[PDB]
């Protein structure tokens, strides 16, 4: 199990909302093209954040992640969170969301 | 239950008139065509909106509500209530009265 | 027993002048046609606020109460008195009057 | 599906009315000659914001879309909305709607 | 048995009331759809908190709890309820009330 | 036999006026609901520090007892008073009086 | 591998928009004249930053790197990308993206 | 029941060992003079002290209780007994113990 | 379970060394008079804290707990341990361990 | 894999050295009475800490890690060990080296 | 090649002389026993910090690397010099010498 931890920020990028939850170090949820046709889990972590900070829009968002320089990497494909996970040792990955 | 809040603007687009009703979650009040014959919710909303800002026309105006973008659109159809309520992820339905 | 607040109000929103009055816990003063035919809380309490603001016309004043939001609605209807006391947990009903 | 956002016009090329209609990611709503006679979205949008904006005449206005430079190019076919879309990276379609 | 301490907050995030409320340790108060139709622990804890908390809205506020971090996390399931426990070691669940 | 101690607080939360009166270990006065209909030793105690602390409002007053942790939990039901005396092992029942 | 980090710049050179992407210490990914016509490392970059900053046109846009002196030389052939690595020591490449 | 607190003293009066156990608030443990013939209260707490002190003499030893002026008073009868509780409001009895 | 700390004392009452073990929330490890003759929970945590607590004797210590004043009293039997933990409302025993 | 970071203390509690070591999240590294003997991951760590901080005895000193509380507990035993982890969440474990 | 980056410290921990040496990225520069009887990257750098910094002495020192929490920590084993490059993912390694 990893614990997502994401981070609202409204005009002044200030922290507006927190909120987390659980999810699995499994590749994906599902196998299937019916369940999976490409994506996994971004399209799954963007999924809670929706449900989690109705505040915004519950497509019209990105996900910007720190990277080893510490810079703001909006993220959206399967292949950027694998790499994300790799920064945090820990079970704690942390992310900055922002409404589009 | 579903509260309906409407903003009645005048020619600075200032806030005239606030008001509010209880509107219920079904689809229509009634299903008989004597009592629906197409519309539904907007008939509905676009009825107590006049006897709630007797101010202007009985029906004589247009109501706007704010889209993803923000920007109004001048609804008035059942299948534009529908998507307008797909956007607020509360029970409090705002939109922005004007008299035509 | 409930006691009502008024506020009264000018040009610039500031009130003018203060006034409260006891009102019953029950639905209606009376029960015939002769004395109800139709309204009751709403005819009652505008009746009072005309006697204690004789500043502005008898009946020509509307009066308006915060919402959920804190927006101002121009009620005029016993069905909107139930529901304004609804809001107030205590025994004291405020509420804004405005001259026509 | 694609949401397309539609801009009104008048003579000081100011906001008149704003409206937008859930479009189909499809090439064209029918295939048979007596449903598509060649266009397809073009024929189809430029109905839509008829109903939509009645405000001016049913099939006497051309509606410009921004290119790669930001110039308005009045377009009428089916060709060129394929390309207009090509544009947009998101699933939204903005144009300016122009009344003849 | 298990006491919940509820924190109530102003506009500068002060203790404005202070309230406890006896609970079960068991899932859910009852077991049929005309008692429980999905919720159980969240819906009756915030049920609570709006009679002990009438200073704000019945319904229109949001119980944020700290996490392993100790950022806030606006929670509104019975799922997050049962998580937010699991920090707890003793008998004591400490959340932070704030009307919307 | 039970005293009770009250503690009336102004605007800097200082002890303005010290006052005690002798409570019966009963649950209630009376048991008929022309005398008891619901509530017993809350509205009684209610009652002493009205007349005791004229200071104040009659009954616009919230009286305030500390719990295990120590915080001030307004309490104003007869459930919350068995409560209270679970904490209190002396027959000496302290609490915050604080006017609304 | 070769990290290589883009800064986005609106109109007061403000970063707008910041994106890495895994790159490799290959001299171009392919061999053939249907696959390599002559560039390699620029088009290939030049194409992860149009997909990954969509803000701006696809291939309307000009990369700028810091020389020895610091200044900005809008690069845009491989020659040149051979060049600016030399540059940096470490495996970080950074670059100014401007849209035209 | 009435908890009983005992203060080992040593040779500068320092509180050596600090033990208390748990009392009925009954006149005497036993009726029959087979088990109790004269004394009660005092031969029972004079007990515990003696298993619970074994660092003096097992009934070498008497128990000071303070007074209303606060000095010590060696009490070895239940008649005393008796009246030692009468100054303590609580259940809570402190004595000083001392060996002979 | 049901940690308990202990907190060795030099001769200035100086913490020396701190070690914890779990404990069962069960009365007794064992029924038979084979392993339970009298004592339980006594015999069992003094029998650990030797263990844990090597730098003096193995049974020539007497552990000591706050009582409701605060006060030490060294604990020797099982009936005071019972006593002990209905002190603590968490699952942690504190205990103050000293060598005689 | 499982870094354990170890802090030597000197006479003022001082950070004298620091030294980490690569772990395994392995049980015990061998099996077998001629290399596990009862110990495994205290024997191990205390192995390392010894060769790694030779400033001291080989074998004489006490590893104390924090718990809950924050107090040190001189562990000596792998049931401790397999305790101490359960505390850390992440891939790191710190533990505070004294010599005896 | 891996440029060695040494800062030597005397009593205030202040840089007293810096020097540097170019590296190779190679495991050992000798194979044979008359040239690595165990140890390579370790004895070499030791060497060169002696010779490069004669301010104390010979091989009376320990060089100290911060890790991945900034803590220093006394290498003088290969097998920490290879942990210590995995930090740094630049050609540079930075280290703490201090004279014994």
């Amino acid at each position: 199990s990893l614990t997502v931890k994401a981070y609202l920020l409204g005009k002044e990028d200030a922290a507006r909302e927190i909120r987390r939850f659980s999810f699995c170090c499994s590749p994906e949820p599902e196998a299937e093209a019916e369940a999976a046709a490409g994506p996994g889990p971004c399209e799954r972590l963007l999924s809670r954040v929706a449900a989690l900070f109705p505040a915004l829009r519950p497509g019209g968002f990105q996900a910007h992640y720190r990277d080893e320089d510490g810079d703001l990497v909006a993220f959206s494909s399967d292949e950027e969170l694998t790499m994300a996970m790799s920064y945090v040792k820990d079970d704690i990955f942390r992310i900055y969301i922002k409404e589009k």
